[PDB]
């Protein structure tokens, strides 16, 4: 089924716009927060925005944006942490994580790290 990824840092839902922008929103009815998390290899997933029809990707400078095609920058290690929230770490840039600030804007991948509340998400139906 699709899922919404709820971030612990503020209570936002990750949102993928049709033009490629990524941000967060608290509205549970927004259509742009319904995502498809597919398994690629074990422990590795790609994240697609259903309406937008685009794939979340992290770039070499930490930016988050969603592309129409699937490239190496679109896969993330999915881990269930001991506190039962999930984290999504880039497979290409292995120290960076998907994350949202408490203002609803995304947090650059270079400023992220374990221990932060910005990288923790809870996938919901």
């Amino acid at each position: 089924d699709p899922k919404r990824l709820y971030c612990k840092n503020g209570g936002f839902f990750l949102r993928i716009h049709p033009d490629g922008r990524v941000d967060g929103v608290r509205e549970k009815s927004d259509p742009h927060i319904k995502l498809q998390l597919q398994a690629e290899e074990r422990g590795v997933v790609s994240i697609k925005g259903v309406s937008a029809n685009r794939y979340l990707a992290m770039k070499e400078d930490g930016r988050l944006l969603a592309s129409k095609s699937v490239t190496d920058e679109c896969f993330f290690f999915e881990r269930l942490e001991s506190n039962n929230y999930n984290t999504y770490r880039s497979r290409k840039y292995t120290s960076w994580y998907v994350a949202l600030k408490r203002t609803g804007q995304y947090k650059l991948g270079s400023k992220t790290g374990p221990g932060q509340k910005a990288i923790l998400f809870l996938p919901m139906s």
